[PDB]
């Protein structure tokens, strides 16, 4: 039963990293610091548990997670990294569509507001990174704003709203995205004078926000295009290379990187979900995120249920919350397919 798996997994999150305010701490050893976007994202598994179970007790946390936020982030929900407000508002709209509380579309409406005021033309286009780095255009600034825009579509019909996840992810597209694999590089900046690309950085998290924008895309225009992208990107996350050892999703270390691949699972599985996929690639998305969870269930999972950066080792020492909303985030979205 993987909902039960993912059940546990979600209590020994709450359980082993609750910390003052509704908030989660940064590690289960000695360090209390307040991360605001591993806090989003625990957002994001709280909900992914009230969808599974339809558990109210799910409501009341994350209430208080979206008020503590606001409290240790200096009694605001503004941040100068645009990628952490973009995170923290998709889960917000999340929310508000399965709950319909105002409180957390007003956050979202205001973080929307200041994602937009982080595009510019340098570079052709793109949200920046941060509100100071205007040359700084990166992949986890713009998948996000794209999947951020196309939510909000979603629940209010603006025109621009649907205008803003189109241009974003039309240069995303255009910039970062591998045209040989459709896997995504993850940033562009001005280098010695001139505008350079990180190839050298190809991390699951920025696929999966590319995957997550074109099968959304797909959805709010028909257009077989973005499903198309999707596709490619997604097999080439399956085919051996540059993600996977072994099949399974790579070790990409601790801190930020620890939630690097539980957000890939994330909107590999919504693809998956799309009932446009040809059955073959749906049946090949599927085995995939079964393989991962079975290895980490059986491999990568200390008995009390903590995951590691390997899904393949179990961890001998301290775990960060990034690296444990991975492996919730991992068993929430097989049992969601099953
Ligand atoms: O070794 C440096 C880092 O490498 C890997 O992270 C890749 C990303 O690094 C940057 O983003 C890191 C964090 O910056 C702010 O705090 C904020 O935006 C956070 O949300 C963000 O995660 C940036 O260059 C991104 O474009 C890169 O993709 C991981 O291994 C990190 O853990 C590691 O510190
Ligand atoms: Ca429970
Ligand atoms: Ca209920
Ligand atoms: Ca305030």
């Amino acid at each position: 039963d993987w909902g039960e798996v993912a059940e546990n997994l979600q209590e020994q999150t709450y359980n082993i990293y609750l910390t003052s305010n509704g908030t989660f701490r940064q590690d289960n050893e000695g360090n209390e610091n307040f991360n605001y976007w591993w806090n989003a994202h625990m957002l994001d598994v709280l909900i992914d548990g009230y969808e599974r179970t339809g558990d109210e007790s799910y409501l009341p946390k994350m209430k208080s997670l979206l008020e503590g936020i606001e409290v240790r982030n200096g009694n605001k929900y503004e941040n100068v990294f645009i990628n952490n407000m973009e995170w923290l508002g998709i889960a917000c709209l999340r929310t508000y569509k399965l709950t319909n509380d105002q409180q957390y579309k007003e956050v979202a409406d205001l973080l929307w507001e200041e994602t937009k005021q982080g595009w510019s033309d340098v570079h052709g286009g793109g949200i920046a990174w941060k509100t100071d780095t205007p040359n700084s255009k990166n992949a986890c600034s713009n998948g996000p704003a794209a999947i951020f825009a196309l939510y909000l579509y979603e629940i209010d019909q603006d025109e621009e709203d649907l205008e803003w996840a189109k241009k974003i992810y039309h240069w995303l597209k255009d910039t970062l995205v591998d045209p040989e694999s459709g896997l995504v590089w993850d940033n562009i900046d001005y280098h010695d004078g001139e505008a350079i690309i990180n190839r050298d950085w190809i991390f699951t998290y920025n696929v999966g926000t590319y995957i997550g924008a074109a099968n959304l895309l797909h959805q709010a225009t028909g257009e077989g295009m973005y499903l198309d992208d999707a596709i490619k990107s997604a097999s080439s996350v399956v085919a051996p290379g540059e993600l996977t050892t072994g099949g399974v999703l790579k070790n990409e270390g601790q801190g930020d990187g620890g939630l690097f691949k539980g957000i890939l699972v994330r909107y590999f599985t919504q693809l998956a979900l799309n009932p446009d996929l040809p059955d073959g690639k749906r049946n090949e998305f599927e085995e995939f995120v079964l393989f991962n969870a079975e290895t980490l269930y059986h491999n990568g999972l200390t008995s009390a249920g903590l995951a590691g950066p390997n899904w393949n080792d179990e961890p001998s020492g301290r775990v960060d919350l990034s690296t444990q909303l991975s492996g919730v985030m991992l068993m929430e979205a097989k049992a969601l397919l099953e």
